[PDB]
C-alpha cells in the first residue's frame, strides 16, 4: 500500500471504500452496508532476532477506532496487544461468499468477532503454524476469551483444526412484554466450540469442508444447545480477471428441553477484477430454516438469530484499495 517511509522502518498508509446494494427477500434495497476503512501500519527491525508494530485502523463513516495494535515479533513467536479481531476469525472456515455465507462457523456467536484487549500469539515454521489468543475480562467489563488453533500444508492440502471458548456473564438475548411488563431477557452464557477444516487446491480450482461444532450453556438453567454444523464450498478462476464462486451450509441444533431446528445456506457468485487496486461482485444467496447468529467475513455484516422460510437475497459490489 502507500509507503509514505521506508528503511529498516515502513509507515503503511492503507485502506479501502466499498459501495454495496442489497436485495433481501421481502425489503426495498440497502445502498451504503458497504464496509470502508483506512489505516497506518509501522514496521520497524531492531534485528535478525527482533521487530516491532503499531497498527491502528478507523472506520470510515462518525469515525471510531476499528484495531489498535502493539506487536512484538522474536524467534519464540509474534505476541500483539489491544483491540484485535479474535484468533477464530483469522483462521475461520470454508466460506468464499462476498455477503451471505460463513452460517456453518459457529466462534462468533457471543463476541461478534472482536476483543477489545487480547494477547493473539503466532508462531510460523515452513509450512506448519500455531495461533492463540485471550482476553482479559476486565473485573465482568469484556467478555471471558481463549482460544487455540494449528494447521499445516501437505502439497496441495492445507489442514487446520481448533477451537475454545468465549464466556458473556450479562449477554442479551432479546425481550419479553407481559401485560405491561416489557423486560430485557439477560444471562450468563458460555460458547465452546471446535472445528477441523481441509481446503485442496487443483489446477484452477479450490474446494473446501469445514466441520464446526459448539454447545451453548446458561450458568444457573439446566438448557443447554448443542450445534452441528458442516460447509462445503469452492472457487474456480474461469479466466485471469474472473472468479466464479459458491457454497453449501447446513446446520443443526439440538436443545436438551428435546426441541430440534436446523438451516440451510446456498450461495453463488462471480468476482471481477479491474486491477489490484479495483474489483466488484455479484451474489445470490438461498437461505431456509433457522440460524442462532453469524458473521459473513466478506462483508462484515453480523446477522443475529432469526429463522426464514425460503429467502431468495441478491448483493451487488464494488472496492477501491489503497
Ligand atoms: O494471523 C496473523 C498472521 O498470520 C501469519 C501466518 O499465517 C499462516 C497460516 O495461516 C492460516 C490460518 O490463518
Ligand atoms: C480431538 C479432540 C476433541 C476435542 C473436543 C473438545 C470439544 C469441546 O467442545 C466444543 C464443541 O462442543
Ligand atoms: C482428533 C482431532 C484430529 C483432527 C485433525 C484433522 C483430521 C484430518 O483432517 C483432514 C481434513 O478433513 C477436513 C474435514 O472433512 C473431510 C471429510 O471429507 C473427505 C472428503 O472430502
Ligand atoms: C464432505 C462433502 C460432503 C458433501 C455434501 C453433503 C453435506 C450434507 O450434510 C448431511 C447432513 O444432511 C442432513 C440434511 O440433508 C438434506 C438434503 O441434502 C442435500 C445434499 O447436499
Ligand atoms: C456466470 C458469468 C460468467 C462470465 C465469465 C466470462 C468468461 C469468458 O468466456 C465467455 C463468456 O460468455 C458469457
Ligand atoms: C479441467 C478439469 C479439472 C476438474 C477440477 C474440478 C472442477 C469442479 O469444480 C471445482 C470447484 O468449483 C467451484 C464452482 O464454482 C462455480
Ligand atoms: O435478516 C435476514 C438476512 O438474510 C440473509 C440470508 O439468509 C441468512 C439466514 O439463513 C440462515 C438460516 O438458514
Ligand atoms: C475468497 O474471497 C472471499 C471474500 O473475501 C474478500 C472479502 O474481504 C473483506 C472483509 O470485510
Amino acid at each position: 500500500a502507500e509507503i509514505l517511509k521506508s528503511d529498516a522502518g515502513t509507515v503503511d498508509f492503507y485502506g479501502q471504500l466499498r459501495t454495496e446494494l442489497k436485495f433481501l427477500e421481502d425489503k426495498d434495497p440497502t445502498i451504503g452496508s458497504g464496509s470502508s476503512r483506512a489505516g497506518v501500519d509501522a514496521n520497524y527491525t531492531v534485528n535478525d532476532s527482533l521487530a516491532l508494530q503499531g497498527k491502528v485502523e478507523f472506520a470510515l463513516k462518525d469515525m471510531y477506532v476499528r484495531n489498535h495494535i502493539l506487536g512484538v515479533k522474536t524467534n519464540f513467536g509474534k505476541f500483539s496487544f489491544g483491540k484485535q479481531w479474535t484468533t477464530s476469525d483469522d483462521v475461520y472456515g470454508a466460506d468464499y461468499s462476498y455477503f451471505f455465507g460463513g452460517t456453518g462457523l459457529r466462534y462468533g456467536t457471543l463476541s461478534d468477532a472482536l476483543h477489545d484487549s487480547q494477547v493473539k500469539y503466532v508462531y510460523e515454521a515452513d509450512s506448519f503454524w500455531v495461533k492463540a489468543g485471550y482476553g482479559f475480562p476486565e473485573d465482568n467489563a469484556k467478555q471471558e476469551l481463549a482460544e487455540l488453533y494449528v494447521g499445516a500444508t501437505f502439497g496441495d492440502l492445507a489442514v487446520h483444526a481448533g477451537g475454545g471458548q468465549n464466556r458473556d456473564k450479562a449477554f442479551k438475548v432479546g425481550s419479553n412484554t407481559v401485560g405491561t411488563t416489557t423486560t430485557d431477557i439477560k444471562a450468563d452464557v458460555t460458547n465452546s466450540y471446535f472445528e477441523v477444516t481441509g481446503e485442496y487446491t487443483i489446477g484452477d480450482a479450490l474446494i473446501g469442508v469445514t466441520y464446526y461444532n459448539a454447545e451453548l450453556d446458561v450458568e444457573n438453567n439446566p438448557l443447554v444447545i448443542d450445534e452441528d454444523a458442516i460447509s462445503v464450498a469452492g472457487t474456480y478462476k474461469v479466466a485471469d480477471k474472473t472468479k466464479l464462486y459458491a457454497g453449501y451450509e447446513y446446520v443443526m441444533q439440538e436443545a436438551n428441553t428435546g426441541a430440534d431446528e436446523d438451516g440451510t445456506l446456498v450461495y453463488l457468485g462471480v468476482e471481477y477484477k479491474f486491477a489490484s487496486w479495483a474489483r466488484v461482485y455479484a451474489e445470490y444467496g438461498y437461505g431456509d430454516g433457522t440460524t442462532l447468529g453469524y458473521t459473513n467475513k466478506g462483508s462484515d455484516a453480523e446477522v443475529k438469530a432469526t429463522k426464514v422460510d425460503s429467502a431468495n437475497n441478491f448483493g451487488i459490489g464494488a472496492r477501491y484499495y489503497w
